[PDB]
């Protein structure tokens, strides 16, 4: 019922409203989530100018219903459940040495967008301390409390699904071209030399099926040199039979380069691939356009994600931007290292790659899958991306229990915070969510969270603020008792 | 490496273990076979001198890596299948505290198609009265000892999300292959449905051809012409050859005919061979005709079991088996084969079409089964009729057991790798019994092999007997897989 609510990119906003050692400040937050991936955009603003204590302290208190729960695992979400009225979500932050969060927030809906806002009080804080004093790092580093093997697992399992996703990318595409060019070949057979047998009419049937079992194809021509062209195209819904005019050299299979086509007011990204009609080996020829446009979703998806379709010398033929299609990414990024992807592709092997991106001033992690389309002429490649930086980050994780005198749940977790020129500030954390509303939530097992953030800058914001990246995944061992907890 | 090439498919393994433990001399044989694709193995040893001196728990380690599972992100740190087929040296040494120590010396190597594994070994100090020797440990691990709760809680959420991906990514290949034969097969109708215009019964059998042609799934196909001019055309694809039978009350079933339908699934005979498939019906503002085709269902075998052999099948109406690794189960139904009446959750996630998860007990052996249902519809109802359902599965005990490392480090003076390890078995009436283990593996041949980062190897094993086996005996069932830090240190530390 409230995953219901999370199943696309849902709208963000969080408002703070703090006090620390009499230090009153104001904290405004706007971003996006989506939990079937367990991904958070967000950035932060002090309203108020300088913000009195470093904004890694604020990152567990400015959303969990935002963590992807593996489907074995849903009846133990409690955030989403108690949507849309909302959950209380009060914590204690002992900082060691130092003084202490108290933080009541709300999350819940109000219309399409999810709200988080918060009641921030702090006391018992050092002037000179780590935290007033802003002596914590912006992100972690060392090797304080990550477990390598654990870290070993996930960082295989990210690389590995990457790789995967651009393999299944892959076959779709190969699976529609399949069809066309089966299909292609059927029109070739018929068309090639059926006189009387195959009348015009007949032929234009045939073409027309062609066009209605593979809707990326835009239009298909039979060009015979009685010199003269049957000729169908697909206008929306329609299939009509426009009367084009105008081979012989052509022995063999080709397609052109891409370009653009002017079809109506639109111009449509494609590529004309010829098809000899011979006979006696040349009666005429098959031509059809490719559209590319029409592999859009099939590339990229419902929702913006982050995959391409490239094609020779890594030329960009599908991409979330449409900016840069028809672009090379080698023209398109300076970093050098993208010429890993095009070295993939003209070997023909699979592989990863890191990359800066011009998009976000962030390292990229690129998985490049090249395929062929028809059996480095006939051949394209996947590229599926994230960002690095985020995904190969520690994570930090929260032992979510069930607390039934409150029909909700609890949690204690440590946060350890880089302290400048060396040491550790630890942030002792204590949480108790409860739903708001006496409607039915699903109370559940033991299991974990696990988050991964980056915290970053805006170049162009002036004011004082935190960019924050994160992914946020549910885990458990809940169907399996067999290793004896 | 050209190495990992031998270890594409079903591996052949033997092992032969020569053992000496404070003079009580011992013989183990072992037989079996690894799937380095999947870090799969199967394994049963015998002791063939009487009664094994030790307890086989303390023998799984010496009595294999070239069968890890590797990442292909990670496949230039794999040392151990770099070194096929001439082989690696593993020599170990084994400490139990307040106890003895084995010494063991292995060659790993390929004698023709089979990796086998001599062993020797040599054991001292041990005590006659303790966990050893006085045969005191147990069969199986168990209690919390040294299992991160958190690292398997990933682990066995990433093996459930796995199987159910599988599951769907078979689903979506089938679904592909029966897209384009309905989609054929609409074309056909429409052509065939004007048996009044210039389509002479030639160019209907050209039609009929290229639609077996494009779709080999497809046996045969006939076009039934019953409101004029009664009269059936039929192609059939023959040994790769398309050829044209002739044919001559179902004709009063074809005036029935008012919507899609397909036959119950049986088996054809076609020359001396049964071909399990079904009939799929399409009538041609009344009935001018029906176009027939039989859909080899048996052509998917491979689409939904793979070139290997796999826990894969395919399942229709009531939960019969469509397609199984195993043929002799064939047209039966799940429930009709397998007493565990939990299997008839499949069946009723396949019914209210919806994806799961299932536990069950497996004809197979006495193993408990994990099975990932993920059903689909291979036409589009608001009734069954046209939905299938892939079935992925697999050793539940195996795979949400807990997992043991082993941390593989580079040995560059001796061009090899190197390892230490503790395993912990469990005390009958008591605690744990600590096994500490130091490895180094050296490369038999003098060629190249790669020298890898350091990185991980988690190993689940389970430990079984075989009811008709009398002698001493274990039967190991194990999943190997390596893990890594490998290309993403920086951004992490």
């Amino acid at each position: 019922k409230g995953e219901e609510l999370f199943t696309g990119v849902v709208p963000i906003l969080v408002e703070l409203d703090g006090d620390v050692n009499g230090h009153k400040f104001s904290v405004s937050g706007e971003g996006e989530g989506d939990a079937t991936y367990g991904k958070l955009t967000l950035k932060f603003i002090c309203t108020t100018g300088k913000l009195p204590v470093p904004w890694p302290t604020l990152v567990t208190t400015l959303v969990q219903c935002f963590a992807r729960y593996p489907d074995h695992m849903k009846q133990h979400d409690f955030f989403k459940s108690a949507m849309p009225e909302g959950y209380v979500q009060e914590r204690t932050i002992f900082f060691k040495d130092d003084g202490n969060y108290k933080t009541r927030a709300e999350v819940k809906f109000e219309g399409d967008t999810l709200v988080n806002r918060i009641e921030l009080k702090g006391i018992d804080f050092k002037e000179d301390g780590n935290i007033l004093g802003h002596k914590l790092e912006y992100n972690s580093s060392g090797r304080t409390g990550i477990d390598p093997f654990t870290e070993s697992v996930l960082q295989s399992q990210a690389t590995e699904l990457l790789q995967k996703k651009a393999q299944l990318v892959s076959f779709k595409i190969q699976g529609i071209m399949k069809r066309i060019f089966m299909g292609a070949n059927t029109l070739e057979k018929f068309l090639s030399d059926e006189n009387s047998a195959i009348n015009d009419t007949l032929k234009r049937r045939m073409l027309s099926e062609f066009l209605l079992a593979n809707p990326h194809v835009l239009l298909v021509s039979a060009i015979y040199t009685n010199e003269r062209v049957i000729t169908a195209m697909s206008m929306d819904s329609k299939i009509a039979y426009p009367n084009t005019t105008l081979i012989r050299s052509l022995k063999s299979i080709t397609h052109s380069d891409p370009y653009y086509k002017e079809v109506n007011g639109d111009k449509i990204y494609g590529m004309d691939i010829t098809l000899p009609l011979m006979g006696k080996n040349a009666i005429g020829a098959l031509n059809f356009f490719l559209n590319i446009d029409a592999f859009y979703t099939d590339v990229v998806g419902k929702k913006k994600s982050n995959t391409f379709l490239m094609g020779k010398d890594g030329r960009l033929l599908i991409n979330p931007n449409r900016e840069i299609q028809d672009k090379i990414l080698s023209a398109i990024n300076p970093d050098r290292r993208v010429a890993k992807a095009v070295e993939y592709y003209n070997q023909n092997e699979a592989g990863t790659l890191s990359y800066h991106s011009l998009s976000g001033n962030t390292e990229t992690f690129l998985a490049i899958q090249p395929f062929d389309f028809f059996e480095n002429h006939w051949r394209w490649a996947i590229g599926k991306y994230v960002n690095k930086s985020l995904v190969f980050s520690s994570h930090s994780n929260v032992y979510i229990t069930a607390d039934k005198q409150k029909n909700g749940i609890k949690a204690n977790f440590k946060i350890r915070h880089n302290i400048e020129d060396g040491g550790v500030q630890l942030a002792d954390h204590y949480q108790q969510n409860t739903p708001i509303g006496d409607g039915p939530v699903l109370l559940p097992d033991n299991h974990y969270l696990s988050t991964q953030s980056k915290l970053s800058k805006d170049p162009n914001e002036k004011r004082d603020h935190m960019v924050l990246l994160e992914f946020v995944t549910a885990a458990g061992i809940t169907l399996g008792m067999d290793e004896l907890y």
